[PDB]
């Protein structure tokens, strides 16, 4: 029993972090096989940031301008290239700690673990969600660039995020491991709009199910509702619309608790219209939306990983 | 920028988890050098739990009754002993992945990372605090026993907790790595009282400092207070008294923000007396007490570990 914001074990990713230096800038790289991946603005100076021409900036860098370093051992770059917003440094030594891995571009509302690193060295791990506006609410300081988000599927690490930049309200933007940004962001220091952040309704429902599984039942009411009627209310409190897929995804949690999804929607409806009047649910005084239905099943049934 | 409930990287602890089986029971062990550590009630059957006599139960176990297993490799027990509530299984193979480590008994209010495991395999990592009543609010299912809490100091893992048991309200009790319980709990299935849980005031203050460092300043008021006057109010909302030590510990956070501790106490005072009126602080609608001043410094300045 119990419910906690839980990250994946980070052992398999720790051995893949190196330190990348180009002239003055130092940040983190991801070393898999004989390739190191890092944000391409490592080739920028502070002034270049306002309006970088990456092609032109890259023209005047040779392999020997890139200092790659795994612990005290020192790797040498035999080739570099730009793939979108990431730089791929080809090195002379395949990582002997390369795990089984994939690169995946995740969808908004999915969650993942971030291993925050500085100078190629792990500092900490936490779980976060891709917000519907394609930002994340992370914890990143200067030097954290190149830190990666990941999931695990048994033995296979799925890399999905690389950290690049911060936006005014302490929210964070980055790319997938192919260098494509999530959202409309670009890697330069010029004013940029993030859209409105909405609440991931299906995640809220899964967390309400986790509450119930852990005996926190007071919000369970006696009403029901329809999917169209719920969405009419959710959309006014800035919530994602619920679809029949979402209902199907919640099936396992609905079947374990004996509470139908539409019944749960009616309880959520009331929580949005009346607030929570001072109680908490699973120790929280807000509705939590950074647990997917999979995260809840995994945590409330004990899925392990190699 | 940003503030997250952050766990230590778990790589160095993952390689120390094994699976321990005795007759019917299977749980987790901690394998360091040639010793495996596990909860001693692994030698119990479901019936023995109501009133185990561990000495007598242990009398009828020999080395070959204990199946220890690291992945697919299979270790053999050449000796067993009971140290308080833990069992120390002497094995024939020193763990080649033993990190530099210590055993520490932590004090209430300190935080640590838990690597929740099942069948000797890491499932996830999260951060928690030793509550003032010597429980933790974790996330543990059947099979999680033997999972360990730890901190890191650069290269040295400090093991501080081993999970044993759950109490009615989904709170958890366990031992240090020498087998002594935290709190007055004993390892048998008989009614047992946990005391009242109080709020760790110095942790709340450090989190308020983290708020301010991250620009969340609305609760900063124009009043001040005295340590005796604050404690008179804190003690009525079930808060730990603040001492001059606590003030000294907060010095680094006070110096970074320019807000004196007593001034911060006056803001906290008002938050306890008026509630937070609907806003949030660092995304939370409750006062958070599971960040030590050290956790805040570490996260808001970027301490890394080997
Ligand atoms: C990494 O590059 C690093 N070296 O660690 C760094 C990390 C961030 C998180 C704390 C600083 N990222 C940048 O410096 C990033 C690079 C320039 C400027 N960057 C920013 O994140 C800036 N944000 C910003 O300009 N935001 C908008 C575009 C105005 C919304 C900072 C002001 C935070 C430095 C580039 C290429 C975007
Ligand atoms: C571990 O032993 C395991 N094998 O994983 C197990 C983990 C807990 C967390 C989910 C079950 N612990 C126990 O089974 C533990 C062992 C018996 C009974 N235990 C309990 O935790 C019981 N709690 C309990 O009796 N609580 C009090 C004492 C009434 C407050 C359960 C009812 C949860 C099984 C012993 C030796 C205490």
């Amino acid at each position: 029993s119990g419910f906690r914001k839980m990250a994946f074990p980070s052992g398999k990713v720790e051995g893949c972090m190196v330190q990348v230096t180009c002239g003055t800038t130092t940040l983190n790289g991801l070393w898999l096989d004989d390739v190191v991946y890092c944000p391409r603005h490592v080739i920028c100076t502070s002034e270049d940031m306002l309006n970088p021409n990456y092609e032109d900036l890259l023209i005047r860098k040779s392999n020997h301008n890139f200092l790659v370093q795994a612990g005290n051992v020192q790797l040498r770059v035999i080739g570099h290239s730009m793939q979108n917003c990431v730089l791929k440094l080809k090195v002379d030594t395949a990582n002997p700690k390369t795990p089984k891995y994939k690169f995946v571009r995740i969808q908004p509302g999915q969650t993942f673990s971030v291993l925050a690193c500085y100078n190629g060295s792990p500092s900490g791990v936490y779980q976060c969600a891709m917000r519907p506006n394609f930002t994340i609410k992370g914890s990143f300081l200067n030097g954290s660039c190149g830190s990666v988000g990941f999931n695990i599927d048994y033995d296979c690490v799925s890399f999905c995020y690389m950290h690049h930049m911060e936006l005014p309200t302490g929210v964070h933007a980055g790319t997938d491991l192919e260098g494509n940004f999530y959202g409309p962001f670009v890697d330069r220091q010029t004013a940029q709009a993030a859209g409105t952040d909405t609440t991931i309704t299906v995640n809220v429902l899964a967390w309400l199910y986790a509450a119930v599984i852990n005996g926190d039942r007071w919000f369970l009411n006696r009403f029901t509702t329809t999917l169209n009627d719920f969405n009419l209310v959710a959309m006014k409190y800035n919530y994602e619309p619920l679809t029949q897929d979402h209902v199907d995804i919640l099936g396992p949690l609905s079947a374990q608790t004996g509470i139908a999804v539409l019944d749960m929607c009616a309880s959520l409806k009331e929580l949005l219209q009346n607030g929570m009047n001072g109680r908490t649910i699973l120790g929280s005084a807000l509705l939590e939306d950074e647990f997917t239905p999979f995260d809840v099943v995994r945590q409330c049934s004990g899925v392990t990983f190699q």
